[PDB]
């Protein structure tokens, strides 16, 4: 069956693992548990296609950068995650995107911009500005909460659908 290699990237603590675990295991992880690199494989039916989600969950820490180039090379699609209560993580997005283009030798890689932690009232990043950034890149913007599961499948499946269209 078709395997879709999805890579989850973004700054430390934005919820890359929480999103992935909510998708695979239907539980919200509220623990402190930094990632080095973890992979998940799940058989799913998306729009009637049977396929295998191979999800590469990456570290937000600069120390794991080289490890970064490796996985970025193999990915077909990228979830670029920031947290809506963390303006620095939103600024960092640009830098993850540019490294993705660099390692993929491509201006146009399947990608979704994900604003996570949308359950929180303490927003510092307006939806408007994330939407603008995503338009500027030519990719969808999806808001998610790993905590409430709002948007979680939407983010992953939308990325699959981007890959299908590339
Ligand atoms: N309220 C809320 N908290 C969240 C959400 N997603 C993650 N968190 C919380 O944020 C913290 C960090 O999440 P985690 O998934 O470990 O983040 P990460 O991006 O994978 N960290 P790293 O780069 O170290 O691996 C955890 O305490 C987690 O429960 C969310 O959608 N809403
Ligand atoms: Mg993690």
């Amino acid at each position: 069956m078709t395997e879709y290699k999805l890579v989850v990237v973004g700054a430390g603590g934005v919820g890359k693992s929480a999103l992935t675990i909510q998708l695979i295991q239907n539980h919200f992880v509220d623990e402190y548990d930094p990632t080095i690199e973890d992979s998940y494989r799940k058989q799913v039916v998306i729009d009637g296609e049977t396929c295998l989600l191979d999800i590469l969950d990456t570290a937000g820490q600069e120390e794991y950068s080289a490890m970064r180039d490796q996985y970025m090379r193999t990915g077909e699609g990228f979830l670029c995650v920031f947290a809506i209560n963390n303006t620095k993580s939103f600024e960092d997005i640009h830098q993850y995107r540019e490294q993705i283009k660099r390692v993929k030798d491509s201006d146009d890689v399947p990608m979704v911009l994900v604003g996570n932690k949308c359950d929180l009232a303490a927003r510092t990043v307006e939806s408007r500005q994330a939407q603008d950034l995503a338009r500027s890149y030519g990719i969808p913007y999806i808001e998610t909460s790993a905590k409430t599961r709002q948007g979680v499948e939407d983010a992953f499946y939308t990325l699959v659908r981007e890959i299908r269209q590339h």
